[PDB]
């Protein structure tokens, strides 16, 4: 019955940086040619949609925010192809396109029509759907999940199982995918190996089901709160260091650990530092290092080239290198047929409207994810 | 009738930094257990060790560097079982014990035994078997083929094919196999792919026959002397491009040239600006960039990681990836098979007392590879 109207719906609004989000009442336009809106489910919360807070990660403001998500396609615009009203959906925030060089490569993901790389944080047209008191309000890597409803470019969502739950697939959405991928298919763990994950959220937990799924040996966990270290051995870490307790570099205390230095390490934070301690805690001759985390806005580390001269591979990723429109539904099913979990990762749950304190939770360290449900 | 005794012989001792080599008697020491004395047949100049002489790569001094050789087995210590006098042989500046865990590894090849990674310029048993002015001289990564005989560690030298052409082989010992196997082997070019290759001396001339080989469509040779181009198209550059030419930076060129980014781009210079650029100029979700240029010691490269979060991958390798005692004497058999060339990489040969004119042909630009005979 909304299809082709205007939705007044609650939407949590970042107006400024360093601010709390603002439950405001927006306006969501119908979506146009190609454009799929969707009544919103489930969202996770992620680290990322922190940055966008703190600065880290630079976007037009004000915006919606939210990026990992599952919900149920209320209407299509004209033209949508691949999905109907009433199918259950998880936005991808990035895009499958199918027909530029990188979604015709066999290997790369980051499909042309991104958001990311200069973000104008708007629907592929360059315009907006939302307003908020006649003011445009800008979207997020063309998701925009933390509203009741959103609108997304059809190559911005997947179709999904039926009958899949919701407030644990959102998850695959962006968290555990991304992990898991960088693991599974950008890192391609091999079995025996010894796996070093920078980072104990719920990026580097998928990051440890990953190397277990590849049948790593070991895998060492490090972070500065030792209160994430239960959880990341129930996954699979078979140890886990915090580099606060040791009067040495960590790069030396895993070199030292690994008999020489790890075969796949992978930074899950998003600091400089660390990224230059994962690469130099892999083996020197044969070692492979990959990024995940999102380091803030514009800063460049230093690294002496003879770590890559001896033979290392440092790569990074987004979305664990999964070409998003194809593999979503992929790991949708996998997950209904049990090949992973996603419950570890889920702390909290909490109504939508309890967003800020979502946010506390992670700030504070308690939390991996808070998923919120509609 | 050398066999068990001290050798008095010429060689090209650098006493100091910045200077001339001098040439002068030294004493070889005959070999003790498991060592190798070699009768030098040929050398080439490579850049690596005019990076002696200017300090860009430190080890310890006086030394006699020279490392890209071939010549035949004069004597053998007790125990060793690979080669025997009168053999032709290649020294190897990465070694192949065979028993650590990188030469375990299917990829490795960087030796635990190298003497690159803490230079100590000795014999493996931390002795040297040089002397000259009654002072004992340093070795140059377990080879030292600036001299009429050398002693090496059976670990570091390969026997060769008995019909085999040292004047031109000798460059397999260096300059041929580590620009080949960077692209053959380390970065793995696909057939109908795109390369850039970053410097056309010596080695990048035996990247662009690697890529050649690997059925890439298109090699860009990248170089500020133009004077290098006529041979890096004779050899399979199908165009080259002079930065200086350009008003923009070139990775901006060659992303433009390529449609977006190369597929394999190979820094084969040795500065910290264009390991960089290099990495930039493969295509951001799927590029694969390969470090082959050394840089001056001890300086660190200033890089955004957003580079590698989109997807690129970056490298780097000592002597092309090979494993150097399985591949160096393989490597001779193709040649002598005709699998690739060498001659276009041969541009000046002089007796070796016309060292410094080889090294002045190398540092005005004028030379690719002088062969030294002695
Ligand atoms: N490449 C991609 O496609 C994606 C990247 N991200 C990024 O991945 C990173 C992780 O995200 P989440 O798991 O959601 O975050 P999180 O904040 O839950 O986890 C980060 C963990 O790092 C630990 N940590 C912080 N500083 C540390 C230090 N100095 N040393 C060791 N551990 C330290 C924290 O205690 C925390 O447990 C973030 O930067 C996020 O933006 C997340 C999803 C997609
Ligand atoms: N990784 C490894 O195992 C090995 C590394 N090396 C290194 O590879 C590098 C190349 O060796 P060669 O071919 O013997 O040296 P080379 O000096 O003959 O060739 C370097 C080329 O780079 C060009 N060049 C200089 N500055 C440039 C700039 N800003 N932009 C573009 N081109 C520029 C020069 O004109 C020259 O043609 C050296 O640094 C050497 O030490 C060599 C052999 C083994
Ligand atoms: C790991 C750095 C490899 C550099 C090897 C050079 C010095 N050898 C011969 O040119
Ligand atoms: C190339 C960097 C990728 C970062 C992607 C993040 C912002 N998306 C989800 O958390
Ligand atoms: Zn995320
Ligand atoms: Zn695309
Ligand atoms: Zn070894
Ligand atoms: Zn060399």
């Amino acid at each position: 019955s909304t299809a082709g109207k205007v939705i007044k719906c609650k939407a949590a609004v970042l107006w400024e940086e360093k601010k709390p989000f603002s439950i405001e009442e927006v306006e969501v336009a119908p979506p146009k040619a190609h454009e799929v809106r969707i009544k919103m489910v489930a969202t996770g919360i992620c680290r990322s949609d922190d940055h966008v807070v703190s600065g880290t990660l630079v976007t037009p403001l004000p915006v919606i925010a939210g990026h990992e998500a599952a919900g149920i396609v209320e209407s299509i615009g004209e033209g949508v192809t691949t999905v109907r009203p009433g199918d259950k959906v998880i936005p991808l925030f990035t895009p499958q396109c199918g027909k530029c060089r990188v979604c015709k490569h066999p290997e790369g993901n980051f499909c042309l029509k991104n958001d990311l790389s200069m973000p104008r944080g708007t629907m592929q047209d360059g315009t907006s759907r939302f307003t908020c008191r006649g003011k445009p309000i800008h979207h997020f890597l063309g998701t925009s999940t933390f509203s009741q409803y959103t609108v997304v470019d059809e190559i911005s969502v997947a179709k999904i199982d039926a009958a899949s739950p919701l407030e644990k697939v959102c998850l695959i959405g962006c968290g555990f995918s991304t992990g898991y991928g960088s693991a599974v298919k950008v890192a391609k763990v091999t079995q025996g190996s010894t796996c070093a994950v920078f980072g104990l959220g719920g990026v580097g937990l998928s990051v440890i089901m990953g190397c277990k799924a590849a049948g790593a040996a070991r895998i060492i966990g490090v972070d500065i709160n030792k209160d994430k270290f239960a959880k990341a051995k129930e996954v699979g870490a078979t140890e886990c260091v915090n580099p606060q307790d040791y009067k040495k570099p960590i790069q030396e205390v895993l070199t030292e650990m690994s008999n020489g230095g790890v075969d796949f390490s992978f930074e899950v934070i998003g600091r400089l530092d660390t990224m230059v301690t994962a690469l130099s805690c892999c083996q020197e001759a044969y070692g492979v290092s990959v990024i995940v985390g999102v380091p803030p806005d514009s800063q460049n580390l230093s690294m002496n080239p003879m770590l890559l001269l001896s033979g290392r591979t440092w790569k990074g990723a987004i979305f664990g290198g999964f070409k998003s429109k194809d593999s979503v539904p992929k790991l949708v099913a996998d997950f209904m047929a049990k090949k992973f979990a996603l419950d570890p990762l889920i702390t909290h749950v909490l109504p939508f409207e309890k967003i800020n304190e979502g946010f506390d939770l992670l700030r504070s360290g308690e939390s991996i994810r808070t998923i919120l449900t509609f």
